[PDB]
Protein backbone atom coordinates (compact mmCIF):
# COMPACT_ATOMS: atom_id res chain seq x y z
CA UNK A 1 0.00 0.00 0.00
CA UNK A 2 1.27 3.20 -1.49
CA UNK A 3 -1.94 4.87 -2.32
CA UNK A 4 -2.59 7.71 -0.88
CA UNK A 5 -5.83 10.28 -0.65
CA UNK A 6 -3.34 13.78 -2.33
CA UNK A 7 -1.31 13.50 -5.30
CA UNK A 8 0.17 11.03 -7.97
CA UNK A 9 -1.06 8.23 -5.60
CA UNK A 10 -4.30 9.85 -4.98
CA UNK A 11 -7.83 8.39 -5.42
CA UNK A 12 -8.06 9.21 -9.58
CA UNK A 13 -5.23 6.58 -9.57
CA UNK A 14 -6.49 4.13 -7.77
CA UNK A 15 -7.79 1.77 -10.14
CA UNK A 16 -4.12 1.63 -11.96
CA UNK A 17 -2.88 -0.82 -9.17
CA UNK A 18 -6.36 -2.08 -7.50
CA UNK A 19 -9.07 -2.42 -10.56
CA UNK A 20 -12.10 -2.81 -8.42
CA UNK A 21 -11.70 1.27 -7.36
CA UNK A 22 -12.68 1.29 -11.05
CA UNK A 23 -15.59 -0.98 -11.15
CA UNK A 24 -18.95 -1.17 -9.63
CA UNK A 25 -20.85 -0.67 -6.72
CA UNK A 26 -18.36 2.03 -5.44
CA UNK A 27 -18.96 3.84 -2.12
CA UNK A 28 -18.91 6.61 -0.31
CA UNK A 29 -22.28 7.65 -2.16
CA UNK A 30 -24.12 11.41 -1.78
CA UNK A 31 -27.61 10.55 0.15
CA UNK A 32 -30.18 12.74 -1.66
CA UNK A 33 -33.87 12.35 -1.95
CA UNK A 34 -33.74 11.10 -5.40
CA UNK A 35 -32.05 7.88 -4.87
CA UNK A 36 -34.12 7.31 -1.85
CA UNK A 37 -36.87 5.00 -1.28
CA UNK A 38 -38.41 3.58 2.32
CA UNK A 39 -38.36 0.42 3.04
CA UNK A 40 -40.26 -1.35 6.10
CA UNK A 41 -38.21 -4.36 6.40
CA UNK A 42 -35.51 -2.77 7.78
CA UNK A 43 -35.85 -3.77 10.89
CA UNK A 44 -33.72 -2.10 13.94
CA UNK A 45 -30.24 -3.81 14.17
CA UNK A 46 -29.02 -4.91 17.64
CA UNK A 47 -25.43 -4.52 19.10
CA UNK A 48 -24.13 -7.43 21.09
CA UNK A 49 -21.24 -7.49 22.97
CA UNK A 50 -20.10 -3.57 22.21
CA UNK A 51 -19.75 -3.19 26.14
CA UNK A 52 -16.10 -4.01 26.28
CA UNK A 53 -14.82 -4.82 29.57
CA UNK A 54 -12.62 -1.93 30.36
CA UNK A 55 -10.50 -4.07 32.09
CA UNK A 56 -9.50 -5.82 28.96
CA UNK A 57 -7.11 -3.77 26.38
CA UNK A 58 -8.16 -3.37 22.19
CA UNK A 59 -5.33 -2.62 20.25
CA UNK A 60 -5.34 0.71 18.49
CA UNK A 61 -2.55 0.99 15.49
CA UNK A 62 -1.99 3.74 12.58
CA UNK A 63 -1.66 1.99 9.52
CA UNK A 64 -0.65 4.60 7.27
CA UNK A 65 -3.83 5.45 6.11
CA UNK A 66 -6.25 5.82 9.12
CA UNK A 67 -6.28 5.18 13.18
CA UNK A 68 -7.81 1.64 13.75
CA UNK A 69 -9.25 0.02 16.74
CA UNK A 70 -8.96 -4.20 16.52
CA UNK A 71 -12.37 -5.22 17.93
CA UNK A 72 -12.98 -8.43 19.57
CA UNK A 73 -15.07 -11.27 17.22
CA UNK A 74 -17.90 -12.12 20.09
CA UNK A 75 -18.75 -8.65 19.60
CA UNK A 76 -21.51 -8.72 16.95
CA UNK A 77 -24.36 -7.56 15.04
CA UNK A 78 -27.69 -9.10 15.14
CA UNK A 79 -30.88 -8.49 12.78
CA UNK A 80 -28.71 -9.19 9.36
CA UNK A 81 -29.32 -12.26 7.50
CA UNK A 82 -26.00 -13.97 9.32
CA UNK A 83 -24.02 -12.73 12.01
CA UNK A 84 -21.48 -10.52 11.41
CA UNK A 85 -18.74 -9.83 13.90
CA UNK A 86 -16.54 -6.82 14.72
CA UNK A 87 -13.11 -6.41 13.71
CA UNK A 88 -12.17 -2.82 13.38
CA UNK A 89 -13.33 0.75 13.70
CA UNK A 90 -11.85 3.60 12.23
CA UNK A 91 -12.26 7.06 10.92
CA UNK A 92 -12.13 9.46 7.96
CA UNK A 93 -11.52 13.95 8.77
CA UNK A 94 -10.29 16.50 6.82
CA UNK A 95 -7.94 19.17 8.07
CA UNK A 96 -7.57 21.89 10.50
CA UNK A 97 -8.37 24.46 7.96
CA UNK A 98 -11.69 22.64 6.44
CA UNK A 99 -13.03 20.25 9.14
CA UNK A 100 -15.50 18.47 6.13
CA UNK A 101 -14.05 14.96 5.79
CA UNK A 102 -17.03 12.84 5.97
CA UNK A 103 -17.12 9.98 3.11
CA UNK A 104 -20.93 9.52 2.85
CA UNK A 105 -22.39 13.14 2.17
CA UNK A 106 -26.00 14.48 2.89
CA UNK A 107 -27.50 16.43 0.48
CA UNK A 108 -24.89 17.27 -1.01
CA UNK A 109 -23.11 18.63 2.58
CA UNK A 110 -20.09 17.21 4.21
CA UNK A 111 -20.01 16.23 7.92
CA UNK A 112 -16.82 16.78 9.59
CA UNK A 113 -15.48 13.14 9.73
CA UNK A 114 -17.40 9.79 9.99
CA UNK A 115 -16.53 6.57 11.89
CA UNK A 116 -16.77 3.35 10.18
CA UNK A 117 -17.52 -0.09 12.08
CA UNK A 118 -16.50 -2.77 10.31
CA UNK A 119 -17.91 -6.39 10.55
CA UNK A 120 -17.80 -9.31 8.34
CA UNK A 121 -19.74 -12.43 7.89
CA UNK A 122 -19.04 -14.54 10.99
CA UNK A 123 -21.19 -17.21 10.26
CA UNK A 124 -19.54 -17.92 7.12
CA UNK A 125 -15.96 -16.86 7.34
CA UNK A 126 -13.26 -17.24 9.57
CA UNK A 127 -11.70 -13.64 9.40
CA UNK A 128 -12.32 -10.46 7.50
CA UNK A 129 -9.87 -10.95 4.87
CA UNK A 130 -11.55 -13.86 3.60
CA UNK A 131 -15.13 -12.30 4.23
CA UNK A 132 -13.78 -9.12 1.65
CA UNK A 133 -14.10 -11.31 -1.71
CA UNK A 134 -17.48 -12.44 -1.27
CA UNK A 135 -21.11 -11.56 -2.10
CA UNK A 136 -22.10 -9.53 1.32
CA UNK A 137 -19.22 -10.82 3.14
CA UNK A 138 -18.55 -7.04 5.15
CA UNK A 139 -20.99 -5.01 6.89
CA UNK A 140 -19.98 -1.45 7.95
CA UNK A 141 -22.08 0.40 10.39
CA UNK A 142 -20.88 4.59 9.90
CA UNK A 143 -21.62 7.34 12.17
CA UNK A 144 -21.20 10.84 10.23
CA UNK A 145 -19.69 13.14 13.24
CA UNK A 146 -20.69 17.02 13.27
CA UNK A 147 -18.49 19.59 15.37
CA UNK A 148 -20.41 20.07 18.42
CA UNK A 149 -20.29 19.80 21.96
CA UNK A 150 -16.78 17.36 23.59
CA UNK A 151 -17.85 13.48 23.49
CA UNK A 152 -16.05 12.07 26.63
CA UNK A 153 -17.02 8.39 24.62
CA UNK A 154 -15.11 9.39 21.93
CA UNK A 155 -12.34 10.69 23.59
CA UNK A 156 -11.92 7.44 25.11
CA UNK A 157 -9.87 6.66 21.36
CA UNK A 158 -8.36 10.42 20.95
CA UNK A 159 -6.78 10.26 23.83
CA UNK A 160 -4.37 8.00 22.43
CA UNK A 161 -3.56 9.80 19.38
CA UNK A 162 -0.09 10.88 20.73
CA UNK A 163 1.19 7.35 20.93
CA UNK A 164 0.04 6.38 17.25
CA UNK A 165 1.60 9.52 15.46
CA UNK A 166 3.18 7.33 13.11
CA UNK A 167 2.93 4.31 10.31
CA UNK A 168 2.94 1.23 12.47
CA UNK A 169 2.86 2.23 15.90
CA UNK A 170 0.93 0.30 17.96
CA UNK A 171 -1.16 1.85 21.25
CA UNK A 172 -3.91 -0.36 24.33
CA UNK A 173 -6.83 1.39 24.63
CA UNK A 174 -8.91 -0.03 28.19
CA UNK A 175 -12.46 -1.66 26.58
CA UNK A 176 -15.57 1.01 26.76
CA UNK A 177 -19.24 0.61 25.32
CA UNK A 178 -19.04 1.18 21.65
CA UNK A 179 -22.51 2.02 21.05
CA UNK A 180 -21.48 5.34 23.04
CA UNK A 181 -19.88 6.19 19.78
CA UNK A 182 -23.11 5.53 17.60
CA UNK A 183 -25.60 8.01 17.12
CA UNK A 184 -29.49 8.62 18.80
CA UNK A 185 -32.46 6.56 17.12
CA UNK A 186 -30.31 3.97 15.54
CA UNK A 187 -33.25 2.44 14.30
CA UNK A 188 -33.28 5.34 11.55
CA UNK A 189 -30.57 4.54 9.08
CA UNK A 190 -29.48 4.30 5.14
CA UNK A 191 -28.67 0.91 3.71
CA UNK A 192 -27.15 0.41 0.71
CA UNK A 193 -25.09 -2.20 -1.44
CA UNK A 194 -21.65 -0.43 -1.72
CA UNK A 195 -17.95 -1.42 -1.71
CA UNK A 196 -14.40 -0.71 0.88
CA UNK A 197 -14.34 3.22 0.41
CA UNK A 198 -10.14 2.45 0.54
CA UNK A 199 -8.46 0.39 -1.71
CA UNK A 200 -8.64 -2.76 -2.94
CA UNK A 201 -12.37 -1.40 -2.93
CA UNK A 202 -13.89 -4.75 -2.78
CA UNK A 203 -17.87 -4.32 -3.70
CA UNK A 204 -18.70 -6.44 -0.85
CA UNK A 205 -19.96 -4.34 1.98
CA UNK A 206 -23.81 -4.22 2.99
CA UNK A 207 -23.62 -0.12 4.49
CA UNK A 208 -25.52 0.87 7.43
CA UNK A 209 -25.69 4.73 7.46
CA UNK A 210 -27.02 6.20 10.50
CA UNK A 211 -29.43 9.01 9.72
CA UNK A 212 -28.01 11.23 12.64
CA UNK A 213 -24.89 12.50 13.49
CA UNK A 214 -22.97 12.39 16.70
CA UNK A 215 -20.98 15.01 18.12
CA UNK A 216 -17.40 15.60 18.65
CA UNK A 217 -15.98 19.05 19.67
CA UNK A 218 -13.79 21.35 17.87
CA UNK A 219 -10.74 20.51 19.94
CA UNK A 220 -11.18 16.85 19.26
CA UNK A 221 -11.34 16.84 15.90
CA UNK A 222 -8.15 20.00 15.67
CA UNK A 223 -6.26 16.61 18.22
CA UNK A 224 -7.53 14.29 15.11
CA UNK A 225 -6.45 16.27 12.44
CA UNK A 226 -3.00 17.50 13.44
CA UNK A 227 -1.59 14.47 15.75
CA UNK A 228 -1.23 11.89 12.83
CA UNK A 229 1.01 11.08 9.71
CA UNK A 230 0.63 8.45 7.03
CA UNK A 231 4.71 7.53 7.22
CA UNK A 232 6.95 5.97 9.59
CA UNK A 233 9.12 7.60 12.38
CA UNK A 234 11.31 7.85 10.68
CA UNK A 235 10.76 8.72 6.89
CA UNK A 236 12.21 11.95 5.35
CA UNK A 237 9.83 13.37 3.55
CA UNK A 238 6.74 13.17 6.50
CA UNK A 239 3.73 13.27 5.11
CA UNK A 240 -0.17 14.40 7.40
CA UNK A 241 -2.81 11.93 8.06
CA UNK A 242 -5.49 14.35 6.33
CA UNK A 243 -8.13 14.21 4.31
CA UNK A 244 -7.93 10.65 4.49
CA UNK A 245 -11.81 10.96 2.55
CA UNK A 246 -12.96 9.47 -0.71
CA UNK A 247 -14.89 11.65 -2.87
CA UNK A 248 -18.63 10.39 -3.45
CA UNK A 249 -19.35 8.18 -6.43
CA UNK A 250 -21.67 7.74 -9.06
CA UNK A 251 -24.92 5.61 -7.91
CA UNK A 252 -24.85 3.39 -11.28
CA UNK A 253 -28.33 2.88 -11.16
CA UNK A 254 -28.63 1.73 -7.21
CA UNK A 255 -31.19 3.19 -4.70
CA UNK A 256 -30.79 3.66 -0.94
CA UNK A 257 -32.92 2.14 1.53
CA UNK A 258 -34.44 3.91 4.65
CA UNK A 259 -35.71 2.58 7.76
CA UNK A 260 -37.29 5.62 8.04
CA UNK A 261 -40.28 7.17 6.02
CA UNK A 262 -39.88 10.99 6.58
CA UNK B 1 -12.99 8.09 -27.09
CA UNK B 2 -13.44 4.40 -25.37
CA UNK B 3 -13.17 6.05 -22.07
CA UNK B 4 -17.09 6.87 -20.71
CA UNK B 5 -19.25 7.90 -18.00
CA UNK B 6 -20.37 4.26 -16.63
CA UNK B 7 -18.86 0.78 -16.08
CA UNK B 8 -15.02 -0.17 -16.35
CA UNK B 9 -13.71 2.95 -18.84
CA UNK B 10 -15.37 5.49 -16.05
CA UNK B 11 -13.89 8.54 -14.62
CA UNK B 12 -12.18 6.16 -11.85
CA UNK B 13 -9.60 4.81 -15.15
CA UNK B 14 -9.71 8.06 -16.95
CA UNK B 15 -6.22 8.24 -15.43
CA UNK B 16 -4.72 4.75 -16.96
CA UNK B 17 -4.97 6.08 -20.60
CA UNK B 18 -4.96 9.86 -19.57
CA UNK B 19 -2.35 10.14 -17.08
CA UNK B 20 -3.59 14.07 -16.49
CA UNK B 21 -6.93 12.75 -14.81
CA UNK B 22 -4.95 11.96 -11.58
CA UNK B 23 -2.32 14.96 -11.90
CA UNK B 24 -2.84 18.34 -10.58
CA UNK B 25 -5.73 21.38 -10.66
CA UNK B 26 -8.61 19.03 -11.69
CA UNK B 27 -12.12 20.33 -12.27
CA UNK B 28 -14.51 20.51 -11.97
CA UNK B 29 -15.11 21.56 -8.19
CA UNK B 30 -17.74 22.45 -5.36
CA UNK B 31 -18.22 26.50 -5.42
CA UNK B 32 -18.95 26.80 -1.76
CA UNK B 33 -18.34 30.40 0.58
CA UNK B 34 -15.14 28.93 2.68
CA UNK B 35 -13.40 28.87 -0.66
CA UNK B 36 -14.45 32.01 -2.34
CA UNK B 37 -12.74 35.11 -2.38
CA UNK B 38 -13.82 38.02 -4.35
CA UNK B 39 -11.05 40.22 -6.52
CA UNK B 40 -12.51 43.44 -8.07
CA UNK B 41 -9.40 42.52 -10.91
CA UNK B 42 -12.42 40.11 -12.52
CA UNK B 43 -13.94 42.92 -14.45
CA UNK B 44 -16.79 42.29 -17.32
CA UNK B 45 -15.88 39.90 -20.25
CA UNK B 46 -16.87 40.81 -23.44
CA UNK B 47 -18.42 38.48 -26.05
CA UNK B 48 -17.92 39.32 -29.56
CA UNK B 49 -18.92 37.87 -32.66
CA UNK B 50 -21.55 35.74 -30.80
CA UNK B 51 -24.33 37.02 -32.99
CA UNK B 52 -23.31 34.05 -35.77
CA UNK B 53 -24.94 34.75 -39.00
CA UNK B 54 -28.09 33.77 -39.62
CA UNK B 55 -26.92 32.78 -43.10
CA UNK B 56 -24.02 30.59 -42.20
CA UNK B 57 -24.61 27.02 -41.07
CA UNK B 58 -22.55 25.61 -37.61
CA UNK B 59 -22.23 21.60 -37.42
CA UNK B 60 -23.80 19.54 -34.34
CA UNK B 61 -22.63 16.46 -33.73
CA UNK B 62 -23.23 13.34 -31.08
CA UNK B 63 -19.37 12.16 -30.67
CA UNK B 64 -20.52 9.67 -28.03
CA UNK B 65 -19.60 11.74 -25.22
CA UNK B 66 -21.80 14.38 -25.64
CA UNK B 67 -23.96 16.93 -28.07
CA UNK B 68 -21.58 19.43 -29.54
CA UNK B 69 -22.13 22.32 -31.99
CA UNK B 70 -18.69 23.56 -33.87
CA UNK B 71 -18.36 27.21 -33.35
CA UNK B 72 -16.30 29.87 -35.82
CA UNK B 73 -12.49 31.52 -34.44
CA UNK B 74 -14.23 34.59 -35.20
CA UNK B 75 -16.50 34.30 -31.86
CA UNK B 76 -14.22 35.33 -28.86
CA UNK B 77 -14.01 36.69 -25.35
CA UNK B 78 -12.45 40.13 -24.81
CA UNK B 79 -11.37 40.85 -21.59
CA UNK B 80 -8.73 38.47 -20.70
CA UNK B 81 -4.49 39.18 -21.56
CA UNK B 82 -4.71 37.35 -24.99
CA UNK B 83 -7.94 36.66 -26.97
CA UNK B 84 -9.72 33.64 -26.63
CA UNK B 85 -11.76 32.35 -29.56
CA UNK B 86 -14.69 30.00 -29.89
CA UNK B 87 -13.73 26.19 -30.82
CA UNK B 88 -16.91 24.40 -29.69
CA UNK B 89 -20.02 24.37 -27.30
CA UNK B 90 -21.37 21.12 -25.41
CA UNK B 91 -23.86 19.90 -22.56
CA UNK B 92 -23.26 17.56 -19.09
CA UNK B 93 -26.53 16.56 -17.59
CA UNK B 94 -28.31 13.81 -15.83
CA UNK B 95 -30.78 11.61 -16.39
CA UNK B 96 -35.01 11.59 -15.77
CA UNK B 97 -34.88 9.70 -12.41
CA UNK B 98 -31.83 12.06 -11.00
CA UNK B 99 -31.93 14.84 -13.22
CA UNK B 100 -28.88 17.18 -11.60
CA UNK B 101 -26.09 16.88 -13.88
CA UNK B 102 -24.29 19.59 -14.15
CA UNK B 103 -20.45 19.23 -13.22
CA UNK B 104 -19.76 22.34 -10.90
CA UNK B 105 -21.96 22.32 -7.38
CA UNK B 106 -22.79 25.01 -5.43
CA UNK B 107 -22.70 24.86 -2.08
CA UNK B 108 -22.39 21.08 -2.26
CA UNK B 109 -25.52 21.23 -4.83
CA UNK B 110 -25.91 20.35 -8.32
CA UNK B 111 -28.13 22.27 -11.17
CA UNK B 112 -29.72 20.31 -14.03
CA UNK B 113 -27.49 20.36 -16.47
CA UNK B 114 -24.11 22.44 -17.46
CA UNK B 115 -23.46 24.36 -21.00
CA UNK B 116 -19.62 24.78 -21.40
CA UNK B 117 -18.37 27.30 -24.20
CA UNK B 118 -14.96 26.39 -25.33
CA UNK B 119 -12.28 29.27 -26.33
CA UNK B 120 -8.60 28.76 -27.13
CA UNK B 121 -5.87 31.03 -26.67
CA UNK B 122 -5.44 31.96 -30.42
CA UNK B 123 -2.66 35.01 -29.62
CA UNK B 124 -0.58 32.08 -28.59
CA UNK B 125 -1.73 29.13 -30.39
CA UNK B 126 -3.24 28.16 -33.74
CA UNK B 127 -6.28 25.61 -33.05
CA UNK B 128 -7.59 24.68 -30.47
CA UNK B 129 -6.21 21.07 -30.61
CA UNK B 130 -2.98 22.22 -30.06
CA UNK B 131 -3.60 24.96 -27.41
CA UNK B 132 -5.56 22.01 -25.00
CA UNK B 133 -2.53 20.93 -23.74
CA UNK B 134 -0.15 24.16 -23.47
CA UNK B 135 0.13 26.96 -20.98
CA UNK B 136 -2.97 29.44 -21.31
CA UNK B 137 -4.55 27.16 -23.63
CA UNK B 138 -8.02 27.04 -22.95
CA UNK B 139 -10.99 29.55 -21.58
CA UNK B 140 -14.64 27.70 -21.20
CA UNK B 141 -17.76 30.06 -19.88
CA UNK B 142 -20.06 26.88 -18.19
CA UNK B 143 -23.49 28.18 -17.45
CA UNK B 144 -25.45 26.61 -14.61
CA UNK B 145 -29.15 25.42 -16.06
CA UNK B 146 -32.22 25.05 -14.04
CA UNK B 147 -35.68 23.59 -14.57
CA UNK B 148 -38.22 26.63 -15.39
CA UNK B 149 -39.69 28.52 -18.05
CA UNK B 150 -39.33 27.18 -21.45
CA UNK B 151 -36.40 28.87 -23.33
CA UNK B 152 -36.48 29.71 -26.82
CA UNK B 153 -32.84 30.14 -27.17
CA UNK B 154 -31.74 26.83 -26.12
CA UNK B 155 -34.10 25.45 -27.65
CA UNK B 156 -32.41 26.56 -31.19
CA UNK B 157 -30.18 24.10 -30.54
CA UNK B 158 -32.72 21.27 -29.05
CA UNK B 159 -34.87 21.30 -31.63
CA UNK B 160 -32.11 19.58 -33.95
CA UNK B 161 -31.49 17.01 -31.30
CA UNK B 162 -32.93 14.06 -32.90
CA UNK B 163 -31.03 14.22 -35.79
CA UNK B 164 -28.20 13.04 -33.83
CA UNK B 165 -29.19 10.77 -31.55
CA UNK B 166 -26.26 8.23 -32.13
CA UNK B 167 -22.36 8.47 -32.26
CA UNK B 168 -21.51 9.57 -35.65
CA UNK B 169 -23.92 11.80 -36.60
CA UNK B 170 -24.37 15.23 -37.47
CA UNK B 171 -26.82 18.37 -38.23
CA UNK B 172 -26.47 21.85 -39.51
CA UNK B 173 -27.67 24.60 -37.12
CA UNK B 174 -28.50 28.30 -38.70
CA UNK B 175 -26.79 31.20 -36.93
CA UNK B 176 -28.14 32.62 -33.93
CA UNK B 177 -26.78 34.84 -31.13
CA UNK B 178 -24.94 32.53 -28.83
CA UNK B 179 -24.99 35.30 -25.76
CA UNK B 180 -28.58 34.17 -25.34
CA UNK B 181 -27.73 31.22 -24.07
CA UNK B 182 -25.99 33.03 -21.46
CA UNK B 183 -27.58 34.01 -17.94
CA UNK B 184 -28.32 37.60 -16.66
CA UNK B 185 -25.90 39.88 -15.23
CA UNK B 186 -22.38 37.67 -16.51
CA UNK B 187 -20.98 40.73 -15.06
CA UNK B 188 -21.14 37.98 -11.95
CA UNK B 189 -18.72 34.82 -11.90
CA UNK B 190 -16.70 32.72 -10.39
CA UNK B 191 -13.63 32.24 -11.90
CA UNK B 192 -10.74 29.57 -11.53
CA UNK B 193 -7.65 27.68 -13.03
CA UNK B 194 -8.25 24.20 -13.76
CA UNK B 195 -8.70 21.60 -15.99
CA UNK B 196 -10.63 19.65 -18.98
CA UNK B 197 -13.08 18.03 -17.42
CA UNK B 198 -12.99 14.90 -19.52
CA UNK B 199 -9.93 12.91 -21.04
CA UNK B 200 -6.91 14.13 -21.23
CA UNK B 201 -8.08 16.34 -18.30
CA UNK B 202 -5.41 18.81 -18.94
CA UNK B 203 -4.81 21.74 -16.68
CA UNK B 204 -4.87 24.08 -18.59
CA UNK B 205 -8.82 25.74 -18.39
CA UNK B 206 -9.07 28.99 -17.20
CA UNK B 207 -12.86 28.60 -15.80
CA UNK B 208 -15.52 31.28 -16.00
CA UNK B 209 -18.72 29.79 -13.88
CA UNK B 210 -21.45 32.16 -13.85
CA UNK B 211 -23.09 33.19 -10.78
CA UNK B 212 -26.89 32.95 -12.13
CA UNK B 213 -28.28 29.87 -13.63
CA UNK B 214 -30.88 29.51 -16.44
CA UNK B 215 -33.75 28.18 -17.40
CA UNK B 216 -35.26 25.65 -19.88
CA UNK B 217 -38.76 23.19 -19.33
CA UNK B 218 -39.34 20.48 -18.10
CA UNK B 219 -40.01 18.70 -21.33
CA UNK B 220 -36.86 20.59 -22.79
CA UNK B 221 -34.59 18.95 -19.86
CA UNK B 222 -36.04 15.97 -20.54
CA UNK B 223 -35.81 16.06 -24.35
CA UNK B 224 -31.49 16.49 -23.70
CA UNK B 225 -31.79 13.44 -21.14
CA UNK B 226 -33.28 11.15 -23.58
CA UNK B 227 -32.17 12.07 -27.00
CA UNK B 228 -29.31 10.66 -27.71
CA UNK B 229 -27.05 7.36 -26.97
CA UNK B 230 -23.54 7.14 -26.77
CA UNK B 231 -23.66 4.26 -29.75
CA UNK B 232 -23.46 4.32 -33.22
CA UNK B 233 -27.11 3.60 -34.57
CA UNK B 234 -26.35 -0.40 -35.39
CA UNK B 235 -24.94 -0.98 -32.12
CA UNK B 236 -26.47 -3.97 -31.32
CA UNK B 237 -25.20 -3.11 -27.76
CA UNK B 238 -26.77 0.43 -27.17
CA UNK B 239 -26.30 2.70 -24.32
CA UNK B 240 -28.30 5.88 -23.31
CA UNK B 241 -26.46 9.45 -23.21
CA UNK B 242 -26.93 9.96 -19.56
CA UNK B 243 -25.37 10.97 -16.56
CA UNK B 244 -22.44 12.35 -18.93
CA UNK B 245 -20.83 14.79 -15.91
CA UNK B 246 -17.49 14.25 -14.04
CA UNK B 247 -17.50 14.10 -9.98
CA UNK B 248 -16.20 17.05 -8.51
CA UNK B 249 -12.55 16.99 -7.34
CA UNK B 250 -10.93 17.53 -4.45
CA UNK B 251 -9.62 21.20 -4.01
CA UNK B 252 -7.78 21.88 -1.18
CA UNK B 253 -5.38 25.22 -0.21
CA UNK B 254 -7.10 26.62 -2.92
CA UNK B 255 -9.64 29.96 -3.97
CA UNK B 256 -12.18 30.38 -6.37
CA UNK B 257 -11.98 34.11 -6.87
CA UNK B 258 -15.61 35.72 -7.34
CA UNK B 259 -16.16 39.24 -9.42
CA UNK B 260 -19.30 40.17 -6.77
CA UNK B 261 -19.01 39.78 -3.01
CA UNK B 262 -22.69 40.57 -1.75
N1 LIG C 1 -13.43 2.53 4.88
S1 LIG C 1 -14.24 1.15 4.84
O1 LIG C 1 -14.91 0.94 3.57
O2 LIG C 1 -15.07 1.07 6.03
C1 LIG C 1 -13.04 -0.17 5.04
C2 LIG C 1 -11.72 0.08 5.30
C3 LIG C 1 -10.83 -0.95 5.62
C4 LIG C 1 -9.46 -0.62 5.80
O3 LIG C 1 -8.82 -1.17 6.69
N2 LIG C 1 -8.91 0.18 4.88
C5 LIG C 1 -7.45 0.28 5.06
C6 LIG C 1 -7.15 1.64 5.23
O4 LIG C 1 -7.60 2.28 6.39
C7 LIG C 1 -11.34 -2.25 5.65
N3 LIG C 1 -10.45 -3.31 5.96
C8 LIG C 1 -10.94 -4.59 6.49
C9 LIG C 1 -10.25 -5.53 5.62
C10 LIG C 1 -10.31 -5.39 4.23
C11 LIG C 1 -9.59 -6.27 3.41
C12 LIG C 1 -8.74 -7.23 4.02
C13 LIG C 1 -8.66 -7.34 5.45
C14 LIG C 1 -9.43 -6.46 6.27
C15 LIG C 1 -12.63 -2.55 5.42
C16 LIG C 1 -13.49 -1.51 5.11
CL1 LIG C 1 -15.12 -1.98 4.83
N1 LIG D 1 -15.89 19.69 -20.48
S1 LIG D 1 -14.80 20.81 -20.81
O1 LIG D 1 -13.82 20.84 -19.71
O2 LIG D 1 -15.50 22.09 -21.09
C1 LIG D 1 -13.98 20.41 -22.33
C2 LIG D 1 -14.40 19.29 -23.09
C3 LIG D 1 -13.80 19.12 -24.36
C4 LIG D 1 -14.18 17.97 -25.16
O3 LIG D 1 -14.34 18.06 -26.41
N2 LIG D 1 -14.31 16.81 -24.56
C5 LIG D 1 -14.62 15.66 -25.37
C6 LIG D 1 -15.91 15.10 -24.89
O4 LIG D 1 -16.93 15.92 -25.41
C7 LIG D 1 -12.78 19.99 -24.80
N3 LIG D 1 -12.10 19.82 -26.05
C8 LIG D 1 -10.93 20.65 -26.34
C9 LIG D 1 -10.14 20.08 -27.48
C10 LIG D 1 -9.19 19.05 -27.30
C11 LIG D 1 -8.51 18.57 -28.43
C12 LIG D 1 -8.80 19.09 -29.71
C13 LIG D 1 -9.73 20.11 -29.90
C14 LIG D 1 -10.42 20.59 -28.76
C15 LIG D 1 -12.35 21.03 -24.05
C16 LIG D 1 -12.94 21.24 -22.80
CL1 LIG D 1 -12.34 22.60 -21.97
ZN1 LIG E 1 -13.66 3.65 6.37
ZN1 LIG F 1 -17.75 20.27 -20.69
Amino acid sequence: SKWTYFGPDGENSWSKKYPSCGGLLQSPIDLHSDILQYDASLTPLEFQGYNLSANKQFLLTNNGHSVKLNLPSDMHIQGLQSRYSATQLHLHWGNPNDPHGSEHTVSGQHFAAELHIVHYNSDLYPDASTASNKSEGLAVLAVLIEMGSFNPSYDKIFSHLQHVKYKGQEAFVPGFNIEELLPERTAEYYRYRGSLTTPPCNPTVLWTVFRNPVQISQEQLLALETALYCTHMDDPSPREMINNFRQVQKFDERLVYTSFSQ
